[PDB]
DNA sequence: CGCTAAGTGGTT
DNA sequence: AACCACTTAGCG
């Protein structure tokens, strides 16, 4: 089974972009942290990070 | 559809 | 274990 596609509220795209436009890379810890502060997994920010820098990417062309 | 979360297969 | 490059697929 695929796992269900996570619907991130306002609150936590909000930090994440944030989070983003700060550091294209988290350590380990930060990382852990952000999840933490967020509500989230380790592996939904990991996934999160990972496609934002997909669109990173993309837009920077 | 537009945007993007999660899965695959491979690299680092 | 995390990332990359791409693929599959859900939801506003």
């Amino acid at each position: 089974p695929r796992k269900a596609r996570t619907a991130f509220s306002d609150h936590q795209l909000n930090q994440l972009e944030r989070s983003f436009e700060r550091q294209k890379y988290l350590s380990v810890q930060d990382r852990m942290d952000l999840a933490a502060a967020l509500n989230l997994t380790d592996t939904q920010v990991k996934t999160w990070y990972q496609n934002r820098r997909t669109k990173w990417k993309r837009q920077t062309a």
